[PDB]
């Protein structure tokens, strides 16, 4: 999926708080202008919290707090462009202490 960010990159930052970070799609479909990453509990009927990420760079990055410990998190990340969305990539990370 070359039209997809790059793999999610999660880096744990705290119980409750997370670096995600992502390439740029190797192959944009479209202009990039920016992400959106979206986040809920994995196993689902959890809330979702979007992120709107303004602009494109190489690598982005972006802090998600309000997470907790022991439950998983599905990411899922697509790039904004003029003229809609590109496909998502998901990613699920955990953390733990």
């Amino acid at each position: 999926h070359m039209s997809a960010p790059g793999p999610l990159v999660f880096t744990a930052l705290s119980p409750d708080s997370l670096q995600l970070s992502w390439e740029r799609p190797r192959r944009p479909n479209g202009d990039i202008v920016g992400y959106l990453v979206t986040c809920e509990m994995a196993q689902g009927g959890g809330p979702a919290t979007a992120f709107r990420v303004d602009g494109d760079s190489p690598e982005s990055r972006l802090t998600v707090p309000g997470l907790s410990e022991n439950v998983p998190y599905k990411f899922k990340v697509q790039a904004r462009t003029t003229e809609g969305f590109g496909p998502e990539r998901e990613g699920i990370i955990t953390i733990e202490s």
